[PDB]
């Protein structure tokens, strides 16, 4: 690939962005950058950013743009040499306009999944905090319940996956992030995939990406 790919994946919370991203990075030559993993890492490390982020995350509110754009642009500049997949940034118009001043996004993958469906999924979500690996009791279950397959350490549930917080996160997405979908639609780069199951969507995402980025061994 002479030109490195710059891809974004977007969708309402629980639509499967991180799940699809793990499949993409498994099959395609690109690096996955997750804002949420990055924020949850900053909370473990106790950074300035990590401390102030906790209050927003735990209430289902978007972290201020100034903080998030600086964090994301800084991380991206470490990845000039790779094709990358941005997962969870941008979430607002200022975040999307800033990203554009730095990079030319090739393609924005939009997962359109029912709110009722997604609401139920986040109820059953479990994660391994150190690695960020994601599990569900129905769809991607561990071999033992509540225990990561490898470290054997407790898998946990995000504090933001409580039903009251899920409602708040969905409304924030509707109010602040959907305008970003329209921004990328008018720029000619939005590719939307609708479904209720990741496994019914993945074939189309897979075929679509074959047309944009090399495959991985
Ligand atoms: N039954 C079934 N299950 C399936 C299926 N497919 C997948 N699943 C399962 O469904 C569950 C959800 O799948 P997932 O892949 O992990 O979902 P996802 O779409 O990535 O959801 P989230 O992580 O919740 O995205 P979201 O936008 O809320 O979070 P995040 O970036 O973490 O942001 C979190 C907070 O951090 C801050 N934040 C994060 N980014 C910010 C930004 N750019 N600006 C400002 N703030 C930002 C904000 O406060 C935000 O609320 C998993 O258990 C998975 O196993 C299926 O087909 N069937
Ligand atoms: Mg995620």
């Amino acid at each position: 690939s002479a030109r490195l790919l710059r891809a974004v994946i977007m969708g309402a919370p629980g639509s499967g962005k991180g799940t699809v991203s793990s499949r993409i990075t498994t099959h395609f030559e690109l690096k996955h950058l997750s804002s949420g993993d990055l924020l949850r890492d900053n909370m473990l490390r106790g950074t300035e950013i990590g401390v102030l982020a906790k209050a927003f995350i735990d209430q289902g509110k978007l972290i201020p743009d100034d903080v998030m754009t600086r964090l994301a642009l800084h991380e991206l500049k470490n990845l000039t040499q790779y094709s990358w997949l941005l997962d969870g940034f941008p979430r607002t118009l200022p975040q999307a306009e800033a990203l554009d001043r730095a990079y030319q996004i090739d393609t924005v993958i939009n997962l359109n999944v029912p709110f009722e469906v997604i609401k139920q999924r986040l109820t059953a979500r479990w994660i391994h905090p150190a690695s960020g690996r994601v599990y569900n009791i129905e769809f991607n279950p561990p071999k033992t319940v509540g225990i990561d397959d490898l470290t054997g350490e407790p898998l946990i549930q995000r504090e933001d996956d409580k039903p009251e917080t899920v409602i708040k996160r969905l409304k924030a997405y509707e109010d602040q992030t959907k305008p970003v979908l329209e921004y990328y639609q008018k720029k000619g780069v939005l590719e939307t995939f609708s479904g209720t199951e990741t496994n019914k969507i993945w074939p189309y995402v897979y075929a679509f990406l074959q047309t944009k980025v090399p495959q991985r061994s």
